């Protein structure tokens, strides 16, 4: 799709001219060994500060051909204990919806700063796995103990 790899293109050299400290987004390789803008290898650093901290999370970003019409799929690698992050990995968020709160303006910068502040504040209405909804709502203390362990297991 040439609307979808134009809007890569300039997506690409934006995130390389300016992108968040600690933060990465890079597409992938065909079998051949040219570049996939289709498929993105990207991660996010735990905030400082928050029990997320330390840990480096990578996920991957899944552009379909009419993007930027849809948002992109996007998906921890490995899967995260996260409320809001199903059990295959896929990301839960409002933003990441194209009947909900998709933009096609909205950049990949936006989508990465999206999705880490999405994992320092769950939001509680529309869970997408049992277990951290769960424990975030039965014991905050546990839900936090949990998350260091995660985030120390995902240190870089």
């Amino acid at each position: 799709s040439g609307i979808a790899l134009s809007r890569l293109a300039q997506e690409r050299k934006a995130w390389r001219k300016d992108h968040p400290f600690g933060f990465v987004a890079v597409p992938t390789k065909n079998p051949d060994g040219t570049m996939n803008l289709m498929n993105w290898e990207c991660a996010i650093p735990g905030a400082a500060g928050t029990p997320w901290a330390g840990g480096l999370f990578k996920l991957r970003m899944l552009f379909k051909d009419d993007y930027p019409s849809s948002p992109p799929k996007c998906k921890f690698e490995p899967p995260l204990f996260h409320p809001n992050v199903y059990p295959s990995g896929t990301v839960c968020l409002s933003i990441l919806e194209e009947d909900k709160d998709w933009r096609p303006a909205i950049t990949i910068k936006q989508i990465l700063l999206g999705i880490q502040e999405l994992l320092n504040e769950p939001n509680i209405q529309d869970p997408a796995q049992a277990e951290a909804y769960t424990i975030y709502c039965q014991n905050r203390v546990e839900y936090e103990k949990r998350v260091r362990a995660q985030a120390k297991k995902f240190a870089p």
